[PDB]
């Protein structure tokens, strides 16, 4: 490990977290990232890390999860940090404020965060114009193996959820390599009920019809992002609908409304979704389940508690073609990205994989 990893993780990040409230810290991180003030990313991506999935090349399989760059303000800075792909959002159709502050909480003793942002969003129009300002730059980045995802949400007061997602497809679909139908936020009343069979089939049929209506060059993959808190029945139903409709992939998982035994943080009983280390294995097991239920035929982006190459490889072997992280970045800072990639490469070599692709779903073949 480099000196930068150690300096950020042991000294700089904990010191700055001691000085700044969580949401102020988030806002500054977005600002710093957008301005390119981040440290120099030393790690040069080897060919072993390249993945071809969702109609795209990914230079490396480590992405930034939704919720960091909600409004598409820091996309280029995130690629500079060494992410293989960037997901922005969630974006709602109309601007909305989200929940009252405070609404994000650190659990340092658990290496976890709880948030109840409630889809604070600049709205589709603002994000559309922000992405349009760099659309050709993104086209080159995508061609270079650096794709962009856009995660779509719904407004608090909307009377037609499916129409909110349809609007998102129409407005941001033409600017995205993939879209995410986020039906798994724990912070919007009734949202997770859209994961149910009948509601999901009707919602996703409408989303896919809208996507299919876009011009070929502007036609994104469509993925559904699911909760870690689903029943076995819920998961079976989602798998069935995904296969019936030809949904392009799954993002597994969002934050958990569970509070695993053993959390130590003083703020453990705050309302919201829990992320970071306590979510890690719940997410990995959900990936494993969804891979098996879809016969390994549906690409999965694995997310929840990834902080190391081992964490990444466990999700890949469970069935993820790509992984994302967020909470680890908040604790260990920008050097965590290079750390995960370097460790992942080393472990792939150690376990006799030719590359990431060879390891996808490997546990199921043991
Ligand atoms: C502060 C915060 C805000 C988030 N906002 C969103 C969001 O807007 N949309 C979304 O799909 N997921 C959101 N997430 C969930 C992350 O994308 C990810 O699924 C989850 O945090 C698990 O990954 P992690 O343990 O690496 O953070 C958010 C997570 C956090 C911690
Ligand atoms: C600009 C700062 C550190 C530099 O590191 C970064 O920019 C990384 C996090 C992208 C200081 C602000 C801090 C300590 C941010 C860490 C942090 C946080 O402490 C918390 Cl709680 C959250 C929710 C976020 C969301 O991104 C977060 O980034
Ligand atoms: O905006 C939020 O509250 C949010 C959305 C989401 O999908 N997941 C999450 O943990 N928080």
């Amino acid at each position: 490990a480099t000196g930068d990893e150690r300096f950020y993780a042991e000294h700089l990040m904990p010191t700055l977290q001691g000085l700044l409230d969580p949401e102020s810290a988030h806002r500054l991180a977005v600002r710093f990232t957008s301005l390119g003030l981040l440290p120099r990313a030393r790690f040069q991506d080897s060919d072993m890390l390249e993945v071809r999935v969702l109609g795209h090349k990914f230079r490396n399989p480590v992405g930034i999860a939704a919720g960091f760059d909600k409004h598409g303000e820091a996309v280029d800075g995130l690629y500079k940090m060494g992410f293989g792909f960037v997901e922005i959002g969630s974006v709602t159709p109309k601007p909305q404020e989200g929940n009252p502050r405070p609404r994000v909480f650190r659990l340092p003793e658990d290496q976890a965060v709880i948030n109840r942002y409630g889809f604070n969003s600049h709205g589709l129009s603002v994000v559309e114009h922000r992405l349009r300002a760099r659309q050709q730059k993104q086209a080159k980045l995508t061609e270079d193996g650096l794709p962009l995802g856009v995660n779509l949400g719904k407004n608090k007061t909307s009377v037609d959820a499916a129409e909110d997602y349809a609007e998102g497809v129409r407005v941001l679909g033409p600017l995205a390599d993939y879209l995410v139908v986020n039906v798994s936020s724990p912070n919007t009343a009734g949202l997770r009920s859209l994961q149910g069979k009948a509601e999901l089939r009707r919602l996703l049929t409408k989303v896919l019809q809208e996507r299919d209506g876009l011009r070929r060059v502007h036609r994104p993959a469509v993925l559904v992002k699911i909760a870690p808190d689903l029943t076995s029945q819920d998961k079976e139903d989602i798998a069935s609908v995904v296969k019936e409709l030809g949904i392009d992939g799954l993002i597994v998982t969002n934050t958990t409304v569970s509070r695993p035994a053993g959390l130590q943080g003083a703020l453990r009983s705050e309302t919201g979704g829990l992320s970071g280390k306590p979510l890690r294995d719940l997410s990995t097991q959900t990936i494993r389940e969804m891979y098996a239920l879809t016969q390994g035929r549906v690409p999965i982006i694995g997310v929840g508690g990834v902080s190391s190459g081992q964490d990444a490889l466990e999700k890949i072997r469970a069935g993820a073609s790509l992984v994302q992280l967020y909470t680890a970045l908040t604790f260990w800072g920008p050097p965590v990205v290079g750390k995960v990639k370097r460790e992942l490469e080393a472990l792939l070599k150690e376990q006799g994989f030719g590359g990431v692709t060879d390891a996808i779903g490997a546990d199921h073949r043991r």
